[PDB]
C-alpha cells in the first residue's frame, strides 16, 4: 500500500533525492549513485543510469578531474505527490576554483512511499519506501 | 520512538556522520551530527574538532576516515549499540579500528529553523554517545 507523510518529511526526503541525485563528487558516487538508485521507481532507475552509461558517462568524463555542488533553493508541494524543486548546481575544476556559471534548474517530481525494502541494507537507507516515480530537471529560465 | 525501522536509519546515519572525515564534507558532516545532537552531546562532540589537535586541522584534506556500520542493536527503552569500523585513506592507510558506539536517543519533534527541519524532521536527538574501540580477545 502506499502512505502519506505529510509536508516536513516529503521535504526531507524530495531534498535528500536532490542532494544525491544532482551532486558529483568522486570520493562518494559509490553513495551517490546508490541512493539515488534506491530512492528511484524503475523507471527512474533508468533515466538515472542513462547518466552514468555509454561514452559521456558522468563518472567516466568528470573522473576524479571535478565536482558539481548543489545547492536547493526551494521546494514546492501540491499535496498530491507531485514537487517542484528549484535548485542550483556549480561545476569546480580539480583545483575547486568555478568553471562555468551557476545553473538554476527546476526538478519536477513525482513520488510517493511503498513500505520498507524487504532488503536489509536497503531497508536501512529508505526505511519508509519512499519513490520517485518521475523526475526531469530542466533549465529555469530567467526572463527579463 | 518511532520503532526499529525508524530508529535504526536514525542511528545509522548519526554514525555514519559524526564518525565520517572528509574534508569536502565538513560541513554537512558536522552540521548534521550537531543538530541531531542534544546540547550536552554537542559539546562533547565540538571537541574533537578544536584545539591543536583537531580533526579538521591535523586531517585537512591529507587524509579521510571512512566508517562502515557492521550491526545496531536497540536495547528498548532509548538505548542502543552500534558496532562499526573505521579506516584512514589516502586520496588504506592504516589500521581498521574496531569500534562500539553506546547511544541514548529520543525524538523531541520538527525543529522551528527552517533549515534545521530540512534535516531532521522529527526531531531525532541524540542523548549520550560514546565510541570505545572493542577489545577482540582471543
Ligand atoms: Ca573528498
Amino acid at each position: 500500500h502506499e502512505t502519506s507523510y505529510g509536508e516536513v518529511v516529503d521535504r526531507y526526503w524530495l531534498n535528500q533525492y536532490v542532494l544525491n541525485r544532482e551532486n558529483y563528487d568522486y570520493d562518494t558516487i559509490q553513495l551517490n549513485y546508490d541512493t539515488t538508485a534506491l530512492l528511484s521507481a524503475a523507471s527512474v532507475q533508468q533515466e538515472y543510469y542513462k547518466i552514468y552509461d555509454g561514452e559521456n558517462a558522468r563518472d567516466k568524463v568528470l573522473s576524479n578531474k571535478a565536482r558539481i555542488t548543489v545547492k536547493v533553493r526551494s521546494i514546492q508541494l501540491n499535496g498530491l505527490g507531485q514537487a517542484t524543486v528549484r535548485f542550483t548546481t556549480q561545476q569546480l575544476d580539480s583545483s575547486g576554483a568555478t568553471t562555468g556559471p551557476k545553473q538554476h534548474q527546476i526538478a519536477t517530481i513525482g513520488y510517493t512511499y511503498v513500505g520498507a525494502p524487504m532488503k536489509s541494507s536497503d531497508r536501512l537507507l529508505n526505511p519508509l519506501g519512499f519513490q520517485i516515480t518521475s523526475y526531469r530537471s530542466d533549465p529555469e529560465i530567467l526572463l527579463n
